[PDB]
């Protein structure tokens, strides 16, 4: 019945949460995998998530189908788009909740781009996916990324706050949003999200491992549930060491 | 069978009606919530509606799902769009009548933008929602907001009158429209709406509490069923006192 | 089985037909109602149609649902658009044949705009509606109004003729088209309609009552089944009187 | 099972075929009916087809529904557009295979415009119609008319050849294409069509009847199954004479 | 259950694979068939595939339906577009997995154009097709061709790599991508494809047969499963002899 609660049981048993994000292959393509070549291998990602004690991984259906082994809770990211694309931002489902269920997913993921000239297309589709999520008792995790239209600065405190509120209004049981850069403004985003837990979208690799930790601590001060981190772990050679330190910070 | 009657029974037992609108989170975003921070909390809105003696609240499905507790009749607002959006005005359903039913809604809401380059998209979708509203015996409340195309002044008396008529034509069992600024032109809108009750869309916060009371006054003079108010209540620090003021005005009782 | 015959039996028992059109509330808005304020009231329209001895009324579903009382045969106009709209002409269904049936309609109506950039959109939807009309045994009345694309003069004899032929080709059991201004060219439109009866679209209120009556005689001379009249009746203060004059002319 | 064979059995019992095309009322409008006024009457067209010994007629659903009497095999042309239209060429179905079946059709017809900015819309819809044609055991006749995009000269030999091949690729059981003007290049179009029989699209009424009869002779020797002729028969005052001379030539 | 394995069993019994591609009739049209006229005949293609000992053929549904005889495993290419088309690249299904099954296909094929302004349209459709492929136990082969948007050089190593990764992400069980021109960059594409086998898209006729075989060599060094070759076999007057050479090289 309560899907936020189901999400928390599964992805935040310790009261905070670290998700290893891995939809990069479609969203950005494989170029970033070159810094740490093993990252192109989804098997490595599963081992990495498990060895670091993380709460979950995010796979596109193709990766889930060919590689998922049940060893770490899965969020199946249902839509995806490429950076090669030049239109108004849009990302459509390449899979379904029902198929995610049969692949052993514990939750489903969907990106919206509020403000886009295609914002309606994603809301329309989200309606079906939200309905399916409830039907299959799978928490819906919304990546809420305002982009297009009037959006100029994506990390502006008013834009991140709008992102968080939109996700709540649309039925998200958990959400993933960009960091504002400082914990005071980010906590307003966290507040307007209400009962719905907020994960920080990790983003591009930071100059040092130190800068990222400082961000993560900011996020926690603000009251977020934790982080959904991709590049900033698996793009690094010392992925597991750095992952473990992310664990110590977030969990203890 | 008669859904306007069902709406009136539920949302206007006293013969007039106040609805506490709260779809703002999606439509405008959370910035407005800063003036009175508790307004960001839907639990506060439910208490506020109940404590003021209001007839209902309007929630988007997400808020309804996570917060609705059955303590005040609910209109589930089915579609929503953002102000970040720049195209021809369009607002698509993010939920369904069937789901609204299971969330305890007593009515459903839907916005149309007559005149928009996308007007057909909303009419197309309203056809399905209207059919579902009848099927689930849930009154359909239409927010009728002419915008785009030839519309320049939204509160023009001819535009508000068109808005009211369009809602009636398309099957609204109750409607919500912008005020013209004066009761004589607004009553023409109310007249062309015929059997379908008209609620005034509250709008942006007025310089003073009494500016808004004067508007409501005129709205009642015109023969409207009442008001769907959002900001002008919950953006104020003294939301209950002022809500209670509106309640004295609208339910009168002389 | 034969829907044109069903239409004639219901809407033309006297061998000719007058329909009181009342979809104007959506199409043009309520400004026209100001000349004769009672016309804003659909109850007045029903009384007017009945007292004049007319054959039917045309309502949008909202008006049918709230006001229709079975006292005059109903054509439920399925689609509608506004004059506030600025794009390529398009009008989509806001209701269905199945619902019209349950509201006591005796026929359904649908506008197409041949030549529009959106002509395909209406043809696509007409396919579904025509199929439904046959299924529910409800005659389909097609308002055939070439507009957009290459159309410059809507009352041009070649354009009205095309309009009439398109309606026949697409499955209309009865049609409504604009008058050419003279009975010679209008009778070519009537001729290309073949077995499908043609009603004249009444149009904007004429300078004098006699101007209109003379158009109606032209229409009848050309072999049309009659008129679908709106404003030219209900926009006048003497609606019933003038309606009764129209009845004497058309029914004989 | 084999629909090309069923087509040949019904529309080419003599081993060649003449189809009397009559979708012109929607495609071009009724202006061409003026040269020979009876041609506006579908009843005349059925008599004409039968009296000339032709194999079939092509009707839009409206004309089929109101006029078809089972006296000559029918190809129900499913889609139609107008010349008033100005956008990228598109023609959508205004009817269905299932309804065609119930109207006594022996085959169904569908136009595609390869190259059009809307080419995808027609291929999408063709998929459904092809599936339906197989399901109802009704041969699919594809009018293949490259238009829009890069197409400048429609009767260019490479364009007509492309048109033929596309029809074969998409599932046509018989096809209708424009003549190149000479039997050498037209027989390459016929060759790339493979097992799928090719009918020449008749086109605008030729200056002189011999001008048409020659096209016919070149089409036949190029190895086409025959002709789908409209205006070049029914626009003529000597309609039945020419049709009977067209027959003697096609059937040998 | 495992569709990649089913694909390998059927199309790569020898551990490597040669597919004879023949969707060109729609994609490019019949002009290329002129160099070796027998190539226009699908019967010749089947004979050619079989006599060369190849693993399969790719047909569009129309060709499969009229010509497929079960003599060589079939991949039914579900979507197709023309070169006459000028818009943002898009190719929609003209057929279905269910129909492919009944035509004796052993796999289904679908093209995506990542980067296109219409990329979402194909991802949307791929979702349905992928689901159908799993349901009917037919391996999905994805032609992954970045085009439109930001794509300028299609054979750029980063673009081909992205192509490969997207195919994996979306659920491809085997994929077909363009060669980079050198085996070092092509093997990065092969690596990011992970468990999903990669076939080289053959492409346009090479200046010399030698140039083609050295590209094939490259492809094999890079660790690809083999080649999907069309024009480079069947456009050659000595098709069979050269095909029998391609065999020798690929299978050892």
């Amino acid at each position: 019945a309560n899907l936020t609660e189901k999400f928390l049981r599964i992805f935040a048993r310790r009261g905070k949460s670290i998700i290893l994000a891995y939809d990069h292959g479609i969203e950005h393509g494989p170029a970033d995998f070159m810094d740490n070549p093993d990252s192109a291998d989804p098997e490595y990602i599963l081992r990495l998530a498990r060895d670091a004690g993380f709460d979950g991984v995010v796979f596109q259906r193709g990766i889930a189908e060919k590689y998922y082994d049940g060893s770490v809770p899965l969020i199946l990211k249902l839509n995806g788009k490429t950076t090669l694309y030049n239109g108004e931002p849009v990302s459509v489902a390449n899979c379904s909740v029902e198929e995610a269920v049969s692949l052993g997913a514990s939750a489903v993921g969907y990106t919206i781009y509020p403000g886009s000239g295609f914002e309606w297309k994603m809301f329309e589709e989200l309606a079906r996916i939200k309905r399916d999520a409830v039907k299959f008792d799978l928490p819906l995790v919304v990546w809420s990324y305002p982009r297009g239209g009037k959006v100029v600065n994506e990390t502006a405190p008013e834009i991140v706050a709008y992102a968080a509120r939109i996700a709540l209004e649309l039925g998200a049981d958990a959400m993933k949003i960009k960091y504002t850069g400082d914990p005071k403004t980010f906590s307003w985003a966290v507040k307007v999200a209400g009962k719905v837990p907020v994960l920080m979208s990790g983003g591009p690799k930071t100059k040092t491992e130190e800068d990222f930790l400082k961000q993560v601590e900011g996020v926690l001060e603000a009251g977020a549930l934790g982080i959904a981190v991709g590049r900033n772990v698996w793009q690094r050679r010392d992925a597991l060491k750095f992952a473990r330190a992310l664990a110590e910070l977030v969990y203890g």
